[PDB]
């Protein structure tokens, strides 16, 4: 049975942080659903790349639950995720079932907004640190990828491969991650 | 006057190799046109990410010429680029005007197909080397990014940031590339 990933795509998401994990997870044989926060219509990302989601979030939620829920960054994408009652419900359900939650760059600030994973060690983009740390509800890390309790976080576009391969290792194991990694020509 | 980039997007293109250069070039203030080989309609990439191009290639060609023409990889994307008379005409015009041509992963095999840049030092994805080298028309390199004459090449998804920043440096200079690079959290 293949593992399943939900990637929540909002207006202003960082397109690299969306596409790198989608693609790498699919390389790992993970069934990935790219779900549009706002509906089924195409999504204008932070640098104007337009991505057509596989489904609305409304519809994707009905086919849950998922082995991982993935929150890309992009400041305005993260803010949209943070404002969504639907996202809150998805993340709470995922936390309650002890499922993996993964977030990158400004993405982890939606965890704060939704009161998810408090007490965990987390990283973010450096410019998102102060936001994430408001109230001291997490312990901050400068690791390029951090993983504590249910919560897997990472820092930026340049850490997206490392983040995606961490998700792969958590779901499908270290051997699959290594096999996926080799053809990518990573440094 | 901002520099201008044409990124040619074909069915089966590697989505990471498409989105990383688009996004990084836009960060550098380059005006990027994502042009659909087949028309204006959305493009299904190699790992099923669907990207809506800015324009058809037909239309984008009319607004040329461009400071760089960019060929993503993906085997089936590259094959589609290699079969296109429109791409051939674009690359020949770009070569004739001594403009930059950039290609990544299997992308450089379209240069071979279209008889572009013979005699140049080039790199490709390792699995695309034998294709690229058929006839010995180029000199092969294992550098992660290679640049010789008009021709800038690179190896894979994992070299895409390095490739994009090389394009940025060629167009906008080393200082802009360094400024763009810092917030990406590259290794
Ligand atoms: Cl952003
Ligand atoms: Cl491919």
């Amino acid at each position: 049975a293949s593992k399943r990933a939900l990637v929540i795509l909002a207006k202003g998401a960082e397109e690299m942080e969306t596409v790198i994990p989608v693609d790498v997870m699919r390389r790992a044989g993970i069934k990935v659903t790219v779900a549009g926060l706002a509906g089924k219509d195409p999504v204008q990302c932070s640098r104007d790349v337009v991505i057509c989601p596989d489904a609305s979030l409304e519809d994707a939620k009905k086919e849950g639950p998922y082995d991982v829920v993935v929150l890309p960054g992009g400041n305005l994408g993260a803010q949209n995720l943070s404002e969504s009652a639907a996202v809150k419900e998805i993340l709470k359900e995922q936390e309650n079932r002890k499922g993996l939650i993964a977030a990158i760059c400004a993405g982890p600030t939606a965890l704060l907004a939704h009161e998810i994973g408090f007490g965990s060690k987390v990283t973010t983009h450096p410019l998102a640190k102060d936001k994430m740390m408001n109230g001291g509800h997490y312990t901050y890390s400068e690791n390029r990828v951090e993983k504590d309790g249910l919560i897997l976080t990472s820092r930026g576009p340049g850490t997206s491969f490392e983040f995606a391969l961490a998700i792969v290792e958590a779901l499908n194991g270290k051997e699959v991650a290594a096999q996926v990694k080799a053809p990518l020509v990573l440094k």
